[PDB]
């Protein structure tokens, strides 16, 4: 062990490693005695593939490049696949290919191997056709799901509805062969969920200017014999009741997660009256912000029990007995479970991680209570001693409100900083903003901590996991609350003598980008910052400048344009670009439909000539968020260079980023 300036420590964790291990298993699902899930493949053009885990343990990718399992529903991708076991010929599977947005069907166990075949038609109108949240009904030879069909060239010239697609591929080149189960009354809808007797279906629905975590309506309809929806009606919900998920329990009852009590709690619902009944009242979240159709937090087991990812702050998988009301969590090392779940027999399968291990596919058996890794088993790329030790903390702001944060102090088995020196800190603001960051192993963070630079991940006001009220704090307060809380923690660290007051950095992507930028503009707390595909031009963004799903998100974040037109100019970073006095780095994907690259151009134009050292890196082939391995490497090393140059340290393994005025 030797002494060295903070940020200059030699670390075995290089950007290449970070990228290589980015992402996690996702959209898990059971098919017979098999378990599938979507896994990233950054070195394969950033595509996502399907992984197939067999009963004997066999675990392999089921689709080779260039198939890409991801769709553009809500631009964030709704559940991309569905599979069913069969008496012979292996299971049947359907998935969405990102390249053409079409729905494909394939049989892994068919002679000749998996050979995807198209089931849906295409369109040259606007964003064309998109599909997601499918449900396979081989008995009717169809797959039902929700669908987006553009009717014009504008980001909002689109109609969504529940559809039925023939499995025989007869609609591959025939739009009329696709049946519209519901109407397009609601702009936003999720896929259908059929009751066990197959006579009643439910789905979530909402419209502008509400976000699903403000309020949604659980729609229902009687499924006729020939397969049509009849008597559609709202079973419950409204513009202020957020129903995050709805499922049919094997006994025919309806379970839903609603935040009517102030927290997302599970409720039994009468399939006719709508009468809801609590199953487990608690000040913990049993659901979350529904960003994409198909998210699952709870899942009913055939034996009457209910698997649930729950908690206040961190979320963990536990089994709930609606009868005794008792809930028993999974043990094991996992401290955070993702919002994906499936069940098979007496087992519940989810995706979890810990501060020491990356997200894995974990199984919790209800009869024994044992939890074990069954997929994507984590193995240390380097000695775990290079992973920082998170500190789940809470800071107190001037008014006494608590700010939840994760503090990752510099850490390394080989170095310690200079006696009379303090480590610089990177304050990160997650995206969303109606979201939350879990405290688990993240090489992106370790990347800095192992080099001697502290990291502080703030779950500012408006973050999920703490109840509707806490989520509401950001209503109309975007650009203020998120910014203040982050600065609150930063200065708190500097005061406590944990961090160097003079070497504090801010960074974030998307909403996290807006917060970082906003921080460099309306505050002088940071020495520099990294902004990734942010929101900097509100007026532009509100004027058809973002995808439909968030075309009115600003109504929640800063207030309606009708009531507060001044805030759209004031709160915008672009407006006060000239107020940025410290160096910064701008990262952006050129194909980003959520935050168009235009955002950056206008900002860069407003700062030009103000003599502030800065850099900008755009990437083609990258949408919202970087998925390609190469992209992440440049992005990461560029960010470290900025910090290295501004903090007066000399990082090794990275080239020097050219900052210009």
């Amino acid at each position: 062990v030797s002494t060295a300036p903070y940020g200059a420590w030699q670390s075995p964790i290089d950007a290449a490693l970070v990228a290589s291990r980015s992402g996690r298993p996702a959209c898990v699902g059971a098919v017979g005695d098999e378990v599938w899930w979507v896994a990233p493949r950054p070195a394969e053009a950033g595509r996502a593939t399907l992984v197939r885990r067999r009963a004997d343990g066999a675990e392999e990718s089921a689709l080779p490049a260039p198939w890409n399992v991801r769709n553009r529903v809500f631009e964030y991708s709704g559940f991309p696949w569905a599979g069913v076991p069969r008496p012979a010929g292996g299971p049947l599977l359907v998935f969405t290919h990102f390249g053409d947005q079409r729905l494909y069907a394939f049989e892994p166990d068919a002679p000749g191997g998996a050979v995807p075949r198209p089931l849906t038609p295409v369109s040259a109108v606007g964003g064309g056709l998109r599909w997601a949240d499918p449900v396979l009904l081989p008995e009717r030879g169809e797959v039902w799901c929700m669908a987006e069909e553009f009717t014009g060239e504008g980001p909002s010239d689109v109609r969504r509805f529940l559809a039925a697609v023939p499995l025989d591929g007869s609609a591959a080149a025939d739009r009329s062969a696709v049946r519209e189960l519901s109407d397009d009354a609601h702009r936003f809808v999720t896929g259908p969920r059929l009751s066990p007797d197959g006579r009643q279906a439910v789905w979530l629905a909402w419209d502008h200017p509400r976000m699903p975590w403000e309020g949604t309506e659980l729609k229902t309809a009687r499924v006729t014999e020939d397969g049509r929806f009849a008597d559609t009606r709202t079973l419950l919900g409204g513009p202020e009741e957020a129903i995050a998920q709805a499922e049919w329990a094997p006994d025919g009852s309806l379970i839903v997660a609603t935040d009517r009590t102030g927290w997302w709690n599970l409720h039994r619902v009468d399939p006719a009256t709508g009468a809801a009944t609590q199953l487990c009242r608690r000040e913990e979240e049993f659901a979350g912000p529904l960003w994409t159709p198909g998210m699952r937090w709870f899942a009913p087991l055939a034996n009457g029990l209910i698997a649930v990812v729950h908690g206040k702050g961190a979320a963990v998988l536990g089994i709930l007995d609606p009868e005794s009301g008792e809930l028993v969590d999974a043990a094991g090392p996992w401290t955070e479970w993702a919002a994906t779940l499936t069940v098979s027999g007496t087992r519940a399968v989810g995706v979890a991680a810990s501060p020491r291990t990356a997200y894995e596919v974990v199984e919790l058996d209800t009869v024994t209570g044992r939890a074990r890794t069954i997929g994507a088993r984590h193995t240390d790329p380097v000695d775990p001693a290079y992973y920082p030790e998170p500190q789940i903390r809470t800071f107190t702001a001037p008014d006494g409100r608590e700010i939840h944060a994760h503090i990752y102090p510099p850490h390394s088995p080989d170095f310690t900083g200079p006696a009379d020196e303090l480590p610089p800190y990177v304050v990160m603001a997650h995206g969303g903003p109606t979201s939350r960051v879990p405290a688990v192993l993240d090489l992106d963070v370790a990347y800095f901590t192992s080099r001697g630079i502290g990291v502080a991940d703030v779950n500012y006001g408006g973050s999920t996991g703490y109840g509707r009220a806490y989520r509401e704090r950001l209503r109309g307060r975007w650009g203020v609350v998120d910014v203040e809380d982050c600065a609150a923690v930063a200065t708190a660290l500097a005061e406590e003598g944990t961090a160097d007051r003079a070497r504090l950095a801010v960074r974030g992507g998307a909403a996290g980008g807006w917060t970082a930028a906003s921080s460099l503009v309306s505050t002088d707390v940071y020495a520099c910052g990294t902004v990734l595909y942010p929101v900097l031009d509100l007026l532009g963004w509100a004027d058809g400048g973002t995808h439909d799903f968030e075309s009115r998100y600003l109504d929640f974040l800063i207030g309606s344009f009708e009531e507060f037109p001044e805030r759209y100019r004031d709160r915008a970073p672009l407006t006060r670009a000239d107020r940025v006095r410290v160096p910064f780095l701008l990262l952006q994907g050129l194909e980003d439909p959520v935050c168009p690259p235009e955002q950056c151009d206008r900002f860069l134009e407003a700062v030009a000539g103000c003599g502030v050292p800065h850099a900008y890196l755009s990437f083609e082939g990258e949408g919202h968020g970087f998925r390609r391995k190469e992209t992440m490497v440049r992005a990461l090393e560029a960010e470290l260079s900025l910090y290295a140059q501004v903090f007066g340290v000399e990082v090794a393994g990275v080239p020097l980023l050219k900052l210009g005025e």
